[PDB]
């Protein structure tokens, strides 16, 4: 299939290897694929985490001096704040290379265009699909973990090599599996999800709490404890990641089968239609756009939501109960 | 406020109490109010249960006539069956008492009708909202945990003590809450939820599958990973569990708070009116015919759509992938 | 290609093999197949068509006593009683058996689950495309005939082999043709011809009496000669089945021809969506349920129609002409 | 009710205050409130406002230095040049301060969360209803005038005494009032009629001038008295603001009641939804991010449409008349 196991380890042995911040997941990347014989710097402004990883044994220098230094080098920081350290600090030293490895973990700035290395140099990517906690939750078991890989720019025809090695290195595989995909694939993914069914869910929760207390009488403290006050959901998303999701439903009640096929059959073309005008938004370019001139504006709409979110009725009447329940 | 937080255990002491079925609840609920010291007994059907709870130190008799025995009664068996149950074993050692007290677990069967007990009994309702697995899990530590309460029919001008005494026994309170309502609301909310959002999640996720892979080109084993075969779900779950489910989305990016609200509110109206359209259906006795005519005629939709959920192409590749990744 | 001309008959013979029912197919069948040297029984109660069965040879025991003499069985009844004869007579003496075959020539108790027989069985359906009575008239010739398989349950990795001895032993091949196929399919196309031209057809002929006659004056003696009272559309389908569907017409007037295609063409899509839209309602499983809930109402829907149907103006004067021309 | 009418000044006394712009209103509020006894110092820029503001008898230094010797400042300047003034002056001095108080005349660039100061500083805000030309023109009278109050951040459990004393300090009360609100309020208060019935109103204006042109052959100079060019609509707004708005019509005639009642209650649903739909722009924070990206880009739209209206009809043939008329 288009699925990869296990591969060698040839190309980044002998090389440097800079990791560009440490946060969860380059102090995690970081960690592993030197527990794996390799070596790593790191590249990290002066703060929190510079102690941090010069503590745990890792020699610290500076970005732009870590660039030098290494063959190969991993940019783990926000997608927020990604473009600005790229162009002052890095594009300069990179002008200044010949044959050099820049890997990704996410393909936002990249499959839009925001940056756009030179062509004497192999863009490549590596994304996991966990939070970063889990991850040594499963190497410390000698498990793997998946990723997905992608390849914008091959200039020395080994980039794919160079891909399955990193994969190695940071122990995703063996023991997990390693999919191959673009740039666009994994933000197109990342993003569907954040734009159709989390927000879907939401509204659909408040909407029954609005419709249950406002129409029939119901008093507060009841529709949360239904809706989303008990552990219920974590329960179903457990059997999910595990049984299956249908398979998930043979330990519920037959009404409830009934129900929940019934009207998902029912309401599939309109959320369906929902997604396609998403995802076509997305493969255009025209939310990139939206977020990056709200940034320029001041992010007013995100503070106008964040507060009539936190001022709804709802979020009260959480606040008093998970008040008395003692729930932190 | 219409919250209860401990009560009295004066009316059930001195009585005899007698638990109808020993499937999770019924052996929950009758173990733990042993423990707290009531005198117990079973009435059940001569199969696997009936065994355990003789072994577990119960003394069984038939359902008949455990109900001779008992002035009170726990009728702990699904919702599916209980009516013929009622009908012919129940209803006439009933005509047959003078002062009687009938708890349920759910108001399905009598806020429709379906079960219609005479005059001269109290008829009630303790409805947990925890799977039962967790409720021990509680237990064991000396925590509570929430109910809801409701009365029917109050021959007594007793009931509710009756039902604050039982939500004691059961040990969901002190520890935890009791809240008062009607056998309406709690059908009202059980059915709501396995009506709005479950299926539209499931739904929204299966058309994110079908548009990725017929739409972008995308590969079914990164779509899953993406979705839901990753364990992500099920962190959210948590963090809205106990944190909160908007004070949730601090611990991620930016750009997924902002296309999140953006989204909800922009999709708020839409869900609103399916919402409607479904809680005005039951609040009727619509799907209450609908369900027991399905019932009467074979279960012949239900048959076909289990078929069709399990014959689609997103199971099918789940199925070759949950094999991958060892996961049974 | 997925069609099969002839097969073996090893795995019938030496086995007994049962025939529920003696109307038009199980007489045929069982006829036929004894004619090919099998040893056949016949199991139906007694009435018209036991006395019929015993005088034309067969030795005829009761239903159950049949199935326990037999280890294979043909369920040759009409699909509104099998239910019941299935469940009360079969079923017991089924659960008592070790290797077992049942053959259907329907599939709609089937695809619909309202038959389930259990995992020790083999399940498979063999369906004719033919009245029956034509069926004798093509078998005393040395021909055969078309027929649809399936497959429903296989617990010997020997179905398919059976199925086909069972197309051979009835003569139906070789001389005709075996087409592999669904359960469901078979429904499906029984059910689509019943539900979707047939009716539109008849529509439209009534239709154009009505208007014909409450609107340009036309006497009915000659709206009837025109439409359907003359052999005019037997001739039609006569060339339809032999010469073909569209070369029919080279044998009409080129007027003929241009109307009909062009308003053929014209009228393409409305159809289309009214059999999207019912064969979609039976996919599902909801005629089904229709149809056992008016069985279980009893009826009055189906009695008002054939009164208004039979009611009409167009009926009273078929009667009062076909009294003329003589025609019973 | 919510309402005040007069109030303490014990916070203000022994403290230094400082008045940040001196245009209409910094020059006014830092006038009265020296006259009312109290130590009050300027800080702006060196132009034409500087050598005024030290030719009236005020000390000044420069905006960070007026921070410096401050325990209090009002933020008197311009809503679209604020924003620079802070992150580069002010805000410094501010992160080097210990209790500090922070007054503004208006909630745009706060509500929005385009100033977002800390949390050792008490924020607030006080208002006024009045030109700034015409509150002269009533402190030399003793007479007060509107203002309102709001809170964003207290620090300190005094905020609304600050404000209040405040109130006092510039001579709105008493005499006048001072209502108590919030930032939101008061930003969605000021937009609002600068989008709903001032625009709404010259648009019919100019309707029914090329109306009355183009349809029925009447002469510019007649259109333009009977609208505007006369004093008609000073008049009745002077009613308006001293007898009421409804009891301003008595003084007219019966006819101009009758037409005006009618289509008033006959046209109120139309305006009411666009009313609800600029409101709920604007609670959201959609105008500030369109005004500020405009702003960006360069006033291209600004441009335009200025020049759109100056080159209208209308207008020249206003040009031509007020020439006429010796109007200026
Ligand atoms: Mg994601
Ligand atoms: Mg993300
Ligand atoms: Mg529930
Ligand atoms: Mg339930
Ligand atoms: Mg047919
Ligand atoms: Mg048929
Ligand atoms: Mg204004
Ligand atoms: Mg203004």
């Amino acid at each position: 299939d288009k699925t990869v196991l296990d591969a060698n380890l040839d190309p980044l042995k002998g090389k440097t290897i800079g990791v560009i911040g440490y946060g969860n997941q380059g102090r995690v990347q970081a960690t592993i694929m030197r527990e794996n014989g390799l070596n790593v710097i790191v590249g990290n402004v002066k703060d929190k985490y510079y102690e941090l990883a010069k503590k745990e044994g890792f020699e610290v220098y500076e970005i732009d001096e870590a660039v030098r230094r290494s063959d190969v080098a991993l940019l783990l920081i926000p997608d927020e704040v990604m473009k600005e350290v790229y162009e002052k600090k890095i594009a300069p030293v990179l002008q200044g290379k010949k044959e050099f490895v820049l890997d990704f973990a996410s393909g936002y700035n990249v499959a839009f265009g925001l940056i756009r290395p030179p062509k004497s140099v192999d863009t490549i990517m590596v994304a996991p699909r966990m939070v970063g906690e889990g991850i040594m939750d499963l190497h410390k078991q000698g498990k793997g973990y998946p990723v997905l890989l992608g390849v914008k720019q091959d200039a020395s025809g080994k980039a794919w090599d160079y891909a399955k090695a990193i994969a190695k290195g940071i122990g995703a595989i063996p023991g997990g599996i390693a999919v191959i995909s673009s740039f666009e694939e994994e933000a197109l993914l990342d993003l569907m999800s954040e734009h159709t069914w989390v927000p879907i869910l939401f509204g659909a929760i408040k909407a029954c709490y609005d419709i249950a207390v406002k129409e029939y009488g119901v008093s507060p403290e009841a529709a949360l404890l239904e809706f989303y006050a008990s552990g219920e959901l974590a329960e179903i998303a457990r059997l999910i990641a595990e049984e299956g999701i249908f398979n998930q439903m043979v330990h519920h009640s037959t009404t409830s089968q009934y129900g929940t096929l019934t009207r998902m059959f029912k309401y599939y073309d309109v959320v369906r239609r929902i997604v396609e005008n998403e995802a076509k938004y997305i493969w255009d370019g025209s939310f990139a756009k939206e977020w990056s001139l709200e940034q320029q504006a001041g992010y007013p709409v995100f503070y106008r939501l964040w507060e009539l979110a936190t001022q709804s009725e709802m979020a009260k009447a959480e606040k008093e109960l998970y008040k008395l329940l003692g729930r932190k």
